[PDB]
């Protein structure tokens, strides 16, 4: 939803978590 991903265990969109390779 955020279309981000957090590979690097890192989220910029604040109402996001992180599962992996993708912000949700």
């Amino acid at each position: 939803v955020c279309g981000e991903t957090c590979v690097g265990g890192t989220c910029n969109t604040p109402g996001c978590t992180c599962s992996w390779p993708v912000c949700t």
